[PDB]
């Protein structure tokens, strides 16, 4: 047993493990999301660098639970990050969506781990949990809920003219 | 025979003048396309300095085979600067697909080159041809296909707004 | 079909994707690597800087993997990142040892890619690997080296001194 | 009854009074660890300059404390601050680790503190800790057991070298 741990139950070990692997899956699937706006055949390229940013901010989420881990001295375990569920994400508009439930079930992680933290009395990964992750979460799904309601509004994804201004006054 | 001459093959001398002629001629036909831009009736002014530009980009072209020529102990031989095919370009976007179908060519004439170099054990001119075009190239004609895929998604040639709005968005 | 694909063999495309994945996992390894050295029981944090820079380096030639395949008109295709092989790295020096042994895996896919690239007559692809790749993997694979030996010669890894020291006078 | 107090239950007033006499005791252990390695028959200069800092912090800690006390209406009640538990801290090893131990029998009382202020729904005492406390205490572990396992590694205590050199590149 680590001469460093203290109040840092085993179930909160293995959950702080399991946000890990969703930190770098989501890292994953900004990735895929922003080269998809890099095809020739898409070329939206403030798209692009938007979902890249998103995809380096989760791989700055997954490295700073790994440093958690081992400050309250539990063990990281890693396992594979699966491949993001699609390969065409058809638009920017359905790329806002699925970046929205994303985060969306992100949050929701964050959640059931605030409430284990919160039933194993562990106050310190609570303020952890509550300083670093729930207020970003919020704000990340605030503003792409504000993204998806543009661009329905201007008429995505049908209007090609839509998703063009979008990337051109929002995104850049 | 050149005092600087050495595993410079005969076929490749002729090829690079070949290859001279062919970037005068692409510099020949984003000049004209630059100006067709500037016409009171068409009145696109960053499609105008975008071409234009091209236009001595490939210039730059030309003068950097000449220079390998010499380099090499080649001699220069001019031919005729073909007049471009088109007096009228019709559109932004039939502009644009000209563009990409003659970097096209222009690529293939370069790969042909390569491949005889290769085929002539000449490194250096392999070297010469992958350092300063083959990328060259690649860049140009994804550049084009992004450019012509953002204009046909706005609605281009039909929506004048569309090409009057890319002018200012992408080429401004 | 792409309209910006031109000599680039679908036999080349799954390489370049299969390539990406490989980079993918590379900065997987890496990262799991950097916060073992971060574990309060271990607790060199200059190798941990050191192996999370590898990381974040890999993650940017999976990038410019990506930015290729789509200048060349190719499809990204993107498959699950296999966990390291390791949970506990054992020491600096076997994480070392694990680093070179991982370099020349990742040297071997890229000469791999390179012959078929060679095979199917793409010298842009060709240029692109020796440019952005070879060469680093060949200063990747002795800076290891020169790491691994160094340990060695000074005791490690069961001079506990020795990993100490290197970790301040070559990581630091 | 103080006119300013709400909120704020009678227990958690001498809670935090029984704090303030902790944070002067850990200041007072750190202050004689200090001066242990300023003797000239132990002289390591950076160990003595370590624990005189970390003895400042706990003294900050406590001042804070007293404000907060004031804050909320309690009144501060002083007792006897108790000399350290040792006056011959042995070597620079046994000094990290009785640090490590105090650390860590201070965050219990802050845990015990967090759990009185839940029990009695004082959310700004509970925020109050986890703010100023309770990652303060968790980075401060961490680091003495770094510090722990860096000597125990070097051949500390024995090696009179090792704790030489760690005072050198580590605490200097
Ligand atoms: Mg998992
Ligand atoms: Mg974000
Ligand atoms: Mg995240
Ligand atoms: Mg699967
Ligand atoms: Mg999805
Ligand atoms: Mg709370
Ligand atoms: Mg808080
Ligand atoms: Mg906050
Ligand atoms: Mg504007
Ligand atoms: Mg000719
Ligand atoms: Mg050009
Ligand atoms: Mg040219
Ligand atoms: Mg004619
Ligand atoms: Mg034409
Ligand atoms: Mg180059
Ligand atoms: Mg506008
Ligand atoms: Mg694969
Ligand atoms: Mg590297
Ligand atoms: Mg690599
Ligand atoms: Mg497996
Ligand atoms: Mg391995
Ligand atoms: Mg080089
Ligand atoms: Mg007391
Ligand atoms: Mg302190
Ligand atoms: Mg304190
Ligand atoms: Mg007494
Ligand atoms: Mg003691
Ligand atoms: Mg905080
Ligand atoms: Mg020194």
């Amino acid at each position: 047993t680590s001469q460093v741990r203290q109040n840092y139950h085993q179930d909160s070990e293995a959950a702080i493990n399991r946000q890990i692997n969703l930190e770098l899956y989501a890292s994953y699937v900004y990735l895929s999301m922003s080269y998809y706006f890099d095809r020739d055949d898409v070329a939206l390229k403030n798209f692009a660098k938007y979902f890249l940013h998103q995809s380096h901010e989760e791989r700055e989420h997954a490295e700073k639970l790994m440093k958690l881990q081992n400050q309250r001295g539990g063990r990281i375990f890693l396992q594979d990050i699966k491949k993001p569920d699609c390969d065409d994400w058809e638009s920017g508009l359905n790329a806002m969506e699925c970046a929205l439930h994303l985060e969306k079930n992100v949050n929701q992680s964050l959640l059931e781990l605030h409430k284990l933290a919160t039933d194993k009395n562990d106050p310190h990964l609570c303020d952890f949990i509550e300083t670093h992750y729930l207020n970003a979460q919020v704000k990340a799904i605030k503003e792409l809920g504000d993204h998806v309601t543009n661009l329905r509004k201007m008429g995505a994804p049908e209007s090609g003219l839509a998703e063009y201004l979008f990337d051109k006054h929002t995104l850049g």
